[PDB]
């Protein structure tokens, strides 16, 4: 009944990736696999990860193209993954193209709203409330909203009325204690580098999991 | 001294992809390879295509993440590809992270401005002039701007003062005659489905190449 922990597995080597998954599996609740890993290893890594930890695996592919292309990417991705992350800024039709594929396969679609890095302020932040409204309109499964700006995370979550997965804790300077009050059992805190760059990923994953006790 | 032709190779099979490339190589000036093909075949298809047609190969990966992740994606992609397409909407720092990688490797970075599909009007269009100003500021190699809206294509090109690659002709309803007067020899017209879904891609590539005679 606490917020959950999602590992952002952005390593570049299959062996290192599988090793980290094995090490952290008792403490992580889902694995987020992105293009840094997938372009290095191929989509086959997704099924391998899943068989190793028996947890949900989300493909963070930041899908951001026209509907026809989004549909192709979604079909390939969701053969292997349990869900897929899509950008909202490219427009409603592009999001729906991914949703249509995910609905037929019973898979999750997660939409990016405001992002966590400084550049997000330039274009994403001024329309992030409207992205949040769109996520609510489209009934996506969850949204991505930023740990680095707790006030915005709260605001975005309350507009969307959807579960969040939230990145920014650790390497990007976000701190668990500053967002813990905002999150519930249906949310995930995303942690990448703070876990995968450590000499003892098991211990760090355990530390982060226990930090989510609220 | 005419606008050039860039094939959008969004097929899902390696055999079909290589066959199309072989058939159209005398008429196309560059090949754009995206995630539909790469997630299906792996990044290795990029070197294969390059050896097959001896043309520039651009990875249309719509790079749209935080700087650290963008950097990882760029490094992997540009081992193989001659250039990479990045979104501007994620912010200046994210674009620069890709540029920094490409500068070291002497590769091209192409930034998306306004997109060609209806959904682009929702969030991209209202800030596309600012994206164009940012592309100029950042001195990227080219921008993507839409064939489907000739007046916007003209406006965007004149703000950026950069070469464009422009999609939308054919499947999306754009017509060469409507943009030809806007383009010069440093620009590329992107054509995908109208060429790759035809029973005779060679003939269609020829037709499209001849249509660029201006
Ligand atoms: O706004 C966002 C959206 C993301 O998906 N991410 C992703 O979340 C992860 C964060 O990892 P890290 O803890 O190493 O900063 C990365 O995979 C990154 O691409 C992010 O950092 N900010
Ligand atoms: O605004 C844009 C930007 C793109 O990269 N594209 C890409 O250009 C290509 C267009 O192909 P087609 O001619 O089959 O519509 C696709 O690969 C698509 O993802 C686009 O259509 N519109």
């Amino acid at each position: 009944h606490m917020p959950k922990l999602m590992l952002a597995l952005d390593v570049l080597d299959r062996d290192r990736a599988l090793k980290i998954v094995e090490d952290v599996k008792d403490y992580v609740d889902a694995i987020k696999v992105g293009y840094p890993l997938v372009l290095s290893t191929g989509t086959e890594i997704i099924k391998e990860i899943k068989k190793l930890c028996n947890k949900e695996v989300i493909a963070d592919f930041k899908v951001a193209d026209i509907p026809a292309t989004n549909e192709k990417i979604a079909k390939i991705t969701l053969k292997y993954a349990d869900g897929i992350i899509v950008h909202g800024f490219v427009g409603e039709d592009s999001v729906k193209a991914v949703q249509d594929v995910a609905k037929k396969l019973n898979k999750k679609v997660i939409m990016v709203t405001e992002m966590s890095h400084p550049g997000a302020v330039q274009f994403l932040q001024p329309i992030a409330d409207k992205l949040s409204e769109m996520a609510k309109k489209l009934k996506v499964d969850a949204i991505v909203a930023p740990s680095t700006r707790p006030e915005r995370l709260k605001e975005i979550k309350e507009i969307a009325e959807l579960p969040v997965i939230t990145p920014g804790v650790g390497a990007q300077g976000g701190k668990i204690e500053d967002i813990l009050n905002i999150l519930d059992e249906n949310d995930y805190v995303i942690v990448g580098r703070a876990i995968y760059q450590s000499q003892n990923p098991k211990e760090e994953a355990k530390k982060y999991k226990e930090m989510l006790n609220k």
